[PDB]
């Protein structure tokens, strides 16, 4: 019954209703385009530490749950990738109750060969099955890496892309727009919901948190943590008998409690940003790069989150103390 | 029983794809309508084009399943009052009331007008809730984009909400800055199937020929569904949704009429869909008119029997025949 923005009540409620949209974009989206679909392999598992990217799977596997899914078959990389074992797998199944699902997030441009690498192996190994991304950021800066990734996707039109903010859309509609379906939906991650749970279960141990690159100490009677969620990891997620699962929901509870130790956190982090806006921490944002790591997305869904004792984007860190301060005097956490 | 009767199979994944659009539209606008009781209607096409005649039946159909009432409409600037306009919502609380800016391909250089009287209302209402029903947008020149891009940097309320992804991502860079842009289907979708229609009207030739072999037996009909109007259309004295309902009605009878169409309007092409209806789609012109809107959502319905898009007027003509000698229509 009580706002997700303790503090500050009346425009919690559009942020609220702005969660809520997506959450309901993502079912009906999915729900479609996984009709028929009783069990899935999901490929390109992030088993690396980034606390983001695991909290994707995690919505990933809430989304596949709620359209009664099984998720089969785990891949992270091409080392642990079987071709021999995912084929026994899928055996005794019918054709068109498997589908293909690649793991969703910023995994699908310049930087990520290897994931990209994994999708045309599999695809190869197992093709004309209904194949689907989880939302994915998408950026080719040079066209030679474009025009070889270009072709898996030219030659399996049956593989549906879907991306998660305009830029990606309108990047994937011209790249691969001839051949395949391409989908704007929000990030998976929004299909979680209100997690204040989390929230209010963890303890406070700083009034703010910097999950930012960078001092200064202004004392306005207020502590502070300078830490990077990236680097450290949950024991268990060190643990190679470990499962991918275990890993995932791991890293994602722990990046979760993590953001839940702070009043407030300024980060230039999207999935901190999006985690503390479904856990109702108030946060300020910071578009400290080009590209636009964090104002695609942002611009694309959030315009309703965008509110004071909310969420906010700003140009730099020296910007975010100074509305920090103005929060503080609102009494906005 | 399916809406394609005679491909069953492929029938199944277009009524899919037309139920997802319908749900999209209603989620989206259910949200963005959300607290609202009363519209006025900016932009009504009092005109005898048949496809945004269907767009304003759909607007209708959506704003009543919202019960969201319409309690003015404005075509041109000529018939615009904004004191007849302020004595309507006087007694209407602010948050109740939105502006709705009527939808279809209404918005770039060809349309001037229309976006006058866009900006006449909003600068006589601002700060209402404002909000397009989806468009296709596209300015080739500058100089009128800079000049049509004020009103909308000067009222960040203002949603635009657009039909396709060519129009889209022009929308997010033109004026994404300021105002929301969202990407919907059609409004047109939100009818849903619509097999009555189909059933009702007798069959009077074989295949229609709305665009720009005969014999082995196939009749035909090259009609224009421009120009020509139903007799109430032009009775000054006739209400807006009057005109709009016989329009929409007028062009739906006229498509039910052949067994298939071939065409290179995009509403032909929808309209043809939700009826069930066979069809062939002609892109013929360099813009995209069809492709940009077919490419965003129609993938689901690119099938034999349900509808196919070609390249030329010579390419549909052979299809016809395969699709004949198959038994499609
Ligand atoms: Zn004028």
């Amino acid at each position: 019954k009580k706002p997700l923005f303790t503090k500050s009540p009346r425009n919690s409620a559009s942020c609220e209703s702005t969660i809520t949209l997506q959450s309901n974009l993502l079912f009906t989206y999915y729900k479609h385009y996984f009709a028929g679909i009783k069990k899935v392999a999901l490929i390109g598992f992030p088993d690396h530490p980034n606390k983001g990217d695991s909290a994707i799977y995690v919505a990933e596997k809430k989304l596949l749950d709620a359209l009664n899914i099984e998720v089969v078959y785990i891949t992270a990389q091409e080392a642990d990738y079987s071709a021999s074992e995912l084929k026994s797998i899928i055996s005794d199944i019918p054709r068109d109750e498997f589908a293909l699902a690649f793991h969703g997030g910023g995994n699908f441009g310049d930087l990520y060969p290897d994931h990209q690498h994994l999708r045309e192996l599999v695809v190869r190994d197992f093709p004309s099955f209904t194949t689907i991304s989880f939302p994915q950021s998408v950026w080719y800066n040079e066209q030679q890496l474009l025009e070889q990734a270009s072709i898996l996707y030219a030659e399996n039109p049956n593989i549906t892309l879907v991306t998660r903010d305009r830029q990606s859309y309108g990047f994937a509609v011209d790249a691969f727009g001839k051949h395949n379906e391409v989908l704007l939906t929000p990030d998976i991650v929004f299909f979680m919901g209100p997690i204040p749970e989390i929230r209010e279960a963890t303890p406070i141990t700083h009034d703010v948190l910097i999950l930012a690159r960078l001092d200064t100490l202004n004392a306005a009677n207020l502590t502070y943590s300078v830490e990077d969620w990236l680097l450290w990891d949950p024991p268990v997620a060190q643990n190679p008998d470990s499962s991918f699962d275990d890993r995932g929901q791991a890293r994602y509870e722990a990046g979760a409690e993590f953001l839940a130790s702070a009043r407030v956190v300024i980060t230039d982090r999207l999935h901190a940003h999006i985690l503390s806006t479904l856990m109702g921490i108030p946060h300020i944002v910071v578009e400290n790069s080009q590209m636009g790591k964090i104002t695609n997305y942002h611009n694309t869904w959030l315009h309703g989150c965008t509110l004071d004792g909310v969420s906010v984007v700003v140009d730099s860190v020296d910007k975010a103390l100074s509305l920090l301060l103005e929060w503080n005097e609102a009494g906005y956490f």
